[PDB]
């Protein structure tokens, strides 16, 4: 009915995800688990689909389909877990057991455009309004799952002290092969569309804002 955003630990999320975040502190991560984590519209379903094939159900860590089965605890190892949850809301057990994570970072501008269209289709998400109204929220991190900047930067820093395979969405499009190899060697197994949406005014305001938030952060998204 296009409900407002509910904050959990200072991070905005849609009501349904916040509820499911309550019984999350009762999850126990196995040392052999594998987590696929990316900001919304950044390759979660893509990577999960690939890893799903290598192992041969990739459950969302923060979802609860009312009336249906929690099921991961009842699942045979090695388990595959997918989530869009930021490091700030990620179950502590995952970081404790040093579980391997496959993270994917996508171009900010492409994510904003895709997340916008997703907000229009998904009627349970808050009203995105105009493209300009939305872009303003995205930059202010006032969207479900919070700031893309924090989400993307925190997992980058964590990758320096934790088993995280930091991948880039662009590289999966331009060369799927070599990226699937990285994923295989990690788990230890073997086998500009935004330009038509962003106005020059919006793009300049974004680049200036991006230049400062990303100040002091080795991240680089070559074009």
């Amino acid at each position: 009915s296009r409900p407002p955003l509910e904050y959990v630990k200072g991070v905005p999320l849609i009501k349904y995800f916040a509820e499911a975040l309550g019984p999350l502190q009762s999850f126990q991560a196995r040392p052999d688990d594998l987590l696929i984590n990316t900001y919304p519209k950044s390759g979660t379903t893509w990577v999960s689909q690939i890893l799903d094939m290598i192992y041969q159900r990739v459950p969302f860590l923060e979802v609860n389909d009312p009336g249906e089965p929690e099921t991961l605890k009842d699942t045979p190892p090695p388990r595959l877990i997918k989530s869009h949850l930021p490091l700030a809301l990620l179950p502590q057990t995952l970081l404790d057991q040093k579980v391997k994570v496959v993270y994917v970072a996508r171009n900010p501008k492409d994510v904003a455009v895709s997340y916008y269209h997703f907000h229009r289709m998904e009627k349970a998400h808050p009203e995105p309004g105009t493209w300009d109204s939305f872009l303003e929220k995205f930059m202010a991190g006032e969207v479900s799952y919070g700031s893309w900047y924090q989400h993307v930067q925190e997992w980058w820093e964590l990758s320096r002290t934790h088993p995280v395979l930091y991948l880039f969405y662009e590289d999966m499009k331009e060369n799927p092969k070599r990226e699937i190899q990285k994923i295989l060697e990690f788990v230890g197994r073997s086998l500009g569309d935004w330009k038509t949406t962003f106005t020059v005014a919006q793009n300049e305001r974004f680049d200036a804002d991006y230049a400062e938030k990303m100040a002091g952060c080795s991240l680089s998204f070559r074009s």
